């Protein structure tokens, strides 16, 4: 039986302290009401913007694995129960947004009732969620309004960016004249995102709306004329203090290879706001960057008190294949 008391001591190491991590990547004591066969909506990770019809494909501890109805298994991903990015059957409806309907649909030709009775299944109950809603929406950020944001696929790119719709306590960030895969979910403390007028303050290069007319005279003032539509306030950004995270600490993160498991971990390297994980026992050709605040890592303990399986260090030393860390 592997505990992380005994490898501690074994190895000499400490845990990153639960302080380090936000209540919702620490929090273990929630039960995971969902099903395998439930139905209900959420939206694609790789495309933000846009909501499917999702099934409980396979159950584990506090974590699920959604499939989009029609579509190949090669698609199946990874939440975990209290993921702000699925909702109950409904919920769109509800709510006004649209729905990108199962494989073999067109869009007129859904309704919830009648897709239960074809499918003979049950949509998952509205209360085995977390966002439906109904909550308190982050100050100061409106559809409409504009600001300056990070492309997390082209990183080292700030542009121009409008809020195009809120949901409960985040905001959805697109990148102006640019199509909607670039879209992201943010909430005011995100450090991905900045006033309007940012760049220019830093001296960084401010990337243009997408052709926009004579890019290099791009000016703020101009276009939010041009456009009728207001900056973001000031106040409303609420920065992140860097994380805290020191190299060296272990915890538990979600392998990105193979996303059924997660496995003992170590920080290897950090920035302000991210950290190379590192598994432990395996090689560094694997070890991968990824956002402080990730849904994906957790401290320890957070696998034996969900009911998840852990996976342990892997052996071998060097003598065995993928190790030598
Ligand atoms: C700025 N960012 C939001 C989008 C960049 C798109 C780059 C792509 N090669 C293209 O030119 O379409």
């Amino acid at each position: 039986s592997w505990s992380w008391e005994s490898y501690l001591e074994e190895q000499k190491a400490i845990t990153a302290p639960v302080s380090l991590f936000q209540d919702s990547q620490a929090v273990t004591h929630n039960k995971n009401g969902f099903k395998l066969g439930m139905k209900l909506e959420g939206i694609d990770p790789q495309h933000p913007s846009m909501y499917f019809i999702l099934t409980v494909a396979e159950v584990c501890g506090y974590r699920l694995r959604l499939h989009f109805d029609g579509y190949s298994e090669c698609h199946d991903f990874w939440v975990n129960a209290n993921s702000p990015d699925i909702h109950p059957a409904g919920w769109f409806e509800k709510t006004g947004h649209k729905l990108q309907p199962p494989k073999g649909y067109k869009e007129e030709e859904f309704s919830w009732s009648q897709y239960l009775r074809s499918t003979r299944a049950q949509a998952a109950p509205k209360h085995l969620f977390v966002s439906q809603s109904h909550s308190p929406p982050p100050l100061g950020f409106q559809v409409g309004m504009k600001l300056e944001a990070v492309d997390r696929m082209n990183p080292s790119l700030v542009c121009v960016a409008s809020v195009t719709d809120v949901v409960d306590s985040r905001f959805l960030v697109h990148f102006d004249n640019w199509d909607d895969t670039y879209d992201y979910w943010c909430d005011p403390s995100s450090p991905y995102i900045h006033p309007v007028g940012w760049c220019q303050k830093q001296g960084k290069p401010l990337t243009p709306p997408q052709d926009y007319p004579d890019p290099d005279n791009f000016c703020w003032e101009k276009y939010l004329e041009e456009t009728g539509a207001s900056a973001v306030p000031t106040w409303a950004f609420k920065v992140r203090p860097p994380h805290s995270f020191l190299v060296n600490m272990k915890l538990e993160a979600v392998d990105r290879r193979n996303p059924a498991l997660i496995r003992v971990a170590s920080v290897e390297d950090v920035e302000d706001h991210r950290i190379k994980i590192h598994f432990d026992g395996w090689s560094h050709g694997y070890d991968f960057w990824i956002d402080a605040d990730h849904p994906d890592i957790h401290p320890a303990g957070w696998c034996s008190k969900t009911g998840h399986p852990l996976q342990p260090p892997l052996g071998g030393g060097g003598s065995a294949p993928s190790t030598g860390g």
